[PDB]
């Protein structure tokens, strides 16, 4: 198992997190100003919230993979000596989620003198970066180094060889593209919008902004920077393997992801300008959201998971062999990976007015939950079918 | 060891406790009224605070006894099958200390409608009793029943046989007599002082009370109800063993505890009345505090612990054999069991005006700490010397 101090730290951090969350809710109901816009803060903190949520669901995944015998230490090609058990991710999640609640609380109370209240997001997202690139061999240096060496083979896409960890993380970034949007919004807001002279700044004097629009191609390019990576990765895998079916057909789906965003952006620009030929684009976009919400779905079931098989037997649209104990799980996941998959690319085109933002903030933790369920059966099908194509035996 | 859920609960409760304590301090600095007396609440909550503190130091003791090999399962005559490890007392302490902080916080905010704010101490000290006398076999029913059957052989003193658990708890109640004083104050305050019509009540409209004085022979009788028990227990042990030295000389020390309290009470009554012959008592009291602060001290070292031995050897006023690893511990305890033991019976005679209360509240957690250090070497000397006189071999 794990030492008795690691479980103590897990519990301590989760308790502090719970109490600080309740205090956050109460202070937001009572101590709030209710006179200035709160969105320039909601986005900046929504990024980090999605990160913390993702780091806890990934701790639950590493427990489900071990209880069911998936052997994720050979698939990732990890080291069978030292690995992060679920209690080592439940611990980083809580630690980084304590500072998030502390920053969000200080941005409400501002319980200090002349120091401005816009330095708290900078402090939080500076500490979150310096926790990762600490050169001193402490606080999980082996894991952070294994992750830093690998976040470098992903962003420089076509110059390396694609292993399962590169593919897994590059596909994990597809459902985590809100972090990039909110990391771009922080920069464009701190650069040319927030007035440093005023002592409040983060909640500006209003109740009209220039960085959350689909602007001159810089919100759309960051929106699908996580599809460009996997497009090039599949093209490289085709260039190397020469098996033209799976890799080319696969890249043809991120290709569709490319068209939806550009057509939505074109329509948005044309109407915010007020051109007469705007509506012709709105008919095209709808075709790409219907085309690409299906392409990525009939691929999750038939090829990623491998469920709708012909020689199933008694399993009624599942595989011949299943690993997870029960059998209702495979049907709840099937019914969920269509409901949550339709809404996922609404939120990619949609990222319209202030009613078009309480939808993005609500659906953002539902694209990091759909990936949490993807990770469960992708790894299982990779274990007993080797369908990724990445292992000789 | 222990299951991985018990350590998680330990950590969770300690984290919630820490955060709620910091919130308590902040709300007492800021949200306070600063217009009404706060003592009628300080006493009522000081009782429960001492209880919670005692239940955590006793968890540390059960760890020190096991790491050093004291074998407290045979001395107490426990069951070698199921016993509370230190993590099962670290858990009850935190659980009961969460409700304490919640009650103390509600008494500050009063964050509910017409319901009065004096029902929170009643709620807390009703739940603390009903956690113990739950007939349903859940939430440590074996331990709570072993304790309830034994709190009955202690209060009915001379009709049972004195084992080590009876003596141990009856001597533990000597340094926990503030709980009884604050349980008597709660009753005499809720009975004839607090006006139920007013919605605040607990903080009365003032900045003159009739229940914390050394009153007509009730505060003093409850003050030394924990010395009467051990007096009778030693008399019974003499009646049975017929060895007249240790038991009679032992009872002769709680006899001295009896005289200090009555002389202090006589002096206090005579001066608050204003009699001319008051000061003659103040010379007697001082003789009993000097006589009885020495009697109980030269007994802790020579007979309870057994340190100042003649055949020590190289241990320089310790035993021939010592169990705890280091050797500075035995000297810090020697130097502490005189400093903290002089002040212990100041606080018994004292319990004088409002300057005579910030001393009792401050010294109350220093008589529950001096028993925390007693428990360490009493059990060790009982282990390797059998000096209690309670085991044939
Ligand atoms: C504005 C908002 C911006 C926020 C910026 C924040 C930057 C990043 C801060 C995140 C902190 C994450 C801490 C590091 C987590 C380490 C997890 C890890 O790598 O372990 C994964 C585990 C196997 O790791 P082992 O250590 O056992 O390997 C040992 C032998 N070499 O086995 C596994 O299952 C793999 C799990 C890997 C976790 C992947 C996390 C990816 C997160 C980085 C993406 C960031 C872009 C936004
Ligand atoms: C106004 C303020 C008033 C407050 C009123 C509150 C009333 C009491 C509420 C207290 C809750 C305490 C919960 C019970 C604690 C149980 C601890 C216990 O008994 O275990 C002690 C342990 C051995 O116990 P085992 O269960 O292993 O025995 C099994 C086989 N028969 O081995 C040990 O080392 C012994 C430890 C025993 C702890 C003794 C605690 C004594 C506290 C009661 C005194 C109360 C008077 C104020
Ligand atoms: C109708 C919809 C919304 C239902 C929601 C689907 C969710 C709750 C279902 C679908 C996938 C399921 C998971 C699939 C497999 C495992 C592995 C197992 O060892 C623990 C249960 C666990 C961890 C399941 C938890 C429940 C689960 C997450
Ligand atoms: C000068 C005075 C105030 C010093 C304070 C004395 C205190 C801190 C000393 C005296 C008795 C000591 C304890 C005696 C023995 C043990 C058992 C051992 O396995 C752990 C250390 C521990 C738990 C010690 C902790 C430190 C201790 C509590």
């Amino acid at each position: 198992p794990a030492p008795a101090w690691t479980t103590f730290r897990v519990g301590l951090f989760c308790g502090i997190f719970i109490v600080l969350n309740i205090t956050l809710v109460l202070a937001a109901v009572f101590k709030l100003e209710t006179d200035r816009s709160i969105w320039p803060l909601i986005r900046i903190y929504r990024g980090g919230f999605l990160l913390i949520e993702f780091l806890f669901l990934l701790g639950i995944n590493t427990y489900g993979w071990r209880q069911a015998g998936v052997n994720h230490v050979l698939i990732f090609e990890l080291n069978p000596r030292s690995n992060l058990s679920h209690q080592h991710l439940f611990e980083i999640a809580g630690f980084l989620g304590i500072l998030w609640c502390l920053s969000l609380l200080a941005c409400f109370f501002a319980p200090i003198s002349v120091i401005p209240t816009y330095v708290y997001p900078l402090a939080l997202y500076g500490f979150m970066v310096f926790f990762l690139i600490n050169p001193t061999k402490t606080f999980y240096y082996k894991s952070r180094f294994w992750l830093l060496k690998l976040l470098f083979r992903v962003f420089t896409a076509p110059f390396h060889k694609v292993g399962f960890a590169d593919f897994w993380l590059a596909d994990q970034l597809n459902s985590l593209s809100v972090i990039l949007m909110d990391l771009e919004y922080m920069i464009c807001f701190y650069s040319l919008e927030l007035k440093w002279d005023e002592s409040k700044g983060l909640l500006p004097n209003n109740s009209s902004g220039i960085c959350h629009k689909y602007t001159y191609g810089v919100r759309a390019i960051v929106q699908c920077i996580p599809a460009w990576l996997r497009f090039i990765q599949c093209l490289r895998r085709y260039r190397d393997t020469k098996r033209a079916f799976p890799h080319l057909v696969n890249a043809g789906k991120y290709s569709t992801t490319f068209f939806m965003v550009t057509f939505a952006a074109l329509y948005s620009t044309h109407k915010e300008r007020g051109h007469s030929d705007t509506m012709v684009f709105f008919y095209l976009w709808i075709v790409f959201y219907i085309i690409s919400s299906c392409y990525t779905l009939i691929w999750d079931l038939k090829m990623d998971w491998g469920l709708f098989d012909k020689n199933a037997g008694e399993n009624t649209f599942l595989r011949e062999e299943i690993v997870y104990p029960q059998k209702a799980y495979y049907y709840c996941a099937i019914i969920e990976d269509v409901i949550l998959r339709f809404a996922w690319t609404i939120q990619i085109s949609i990222t319209l007015p202030h009613s078009g933002d309480i939808i993005a903030t609500v659906f953002a933790p539902l694209e990091v939950f759909r990936r949490f369920v993807w990770n469960f059966f992708r790894l299982e099908n990779e274990h007993l079918n080797n369908c990724g194509e990445f292992r000789a035996v």
